[PDB]
């Protein structure tokens, strides 16, 4: 189904004025209802990391509580940056292909090459994974986006958060 507890990234999304922790798995007591946005990491979900040459890194929040993260990740178009903030490195990915409504059990959407999304090929992906309608866990909402630019953190911020 959709939906350690370590927080090693940080994601921005301008603009919906958006910063938030990524942690590892998707635990709601650890993670989601602490706030924070969950990378799939157990049960056969877990997806590769950004850094990685291909790959999709697939992630999970809240709609409605908790800082409610992605509550508004339907308002994205196409193009608006995504950014995943590393130690080491900025990860900019731009909205791609939007799925309003989906039933929760269906996780290819966390393929390498995510089903539904259009994409033809390998890539290197991002997947933002939510409930709706709000207040509600019926169906998930899923937004995807691909990588744009790899930046050095040694190169500063990049354009998409300044």
């Amino acid at each position: 189904a959709q939906a350690p507890g370590q927080g090693f990234a940080l994601l921005h999304i301008p603009k919906l004025d958006v910063v938030v922790p990524i942690a590892e798995g998707i635990s709601s007591k650890k993670v989601l209802d602490r706030g924070m946005v969950g990378h799939y990491a157990e049960d056969g979900l877990k997806t590769a990391m950004p850094d990685a040459k291909a790959g999709n890194f697939g992630l999970a929040g809240h709609r409605n509580t908790h800082g409610e993260p992605f509550r508004y990740i339907n308002k994205l178009e196409p193009g608006d940056p995504i950014v995943v903030e590393t130690q080491d490195k900025y990860f900019v990915y731009k909205m791609a292909s939007i799925l309003p409504v989906t039933s929760p059990s269906n996780v290819s959407v966390l393929d390498p090459v995510p089903k539904q999304s259009g994409f033809k090929g390998p890539g290197r992906y991002i997947t933002l994974t939510t409930c709706t309608p709000e207040f509600t866990s019926k169906y998930r909402m899923i937004v995807w986006g691909k990588m744009v630019e790899e930046r050095p953190r040694s190169k500063g911020k990049p354009d998409a958060l300044v």
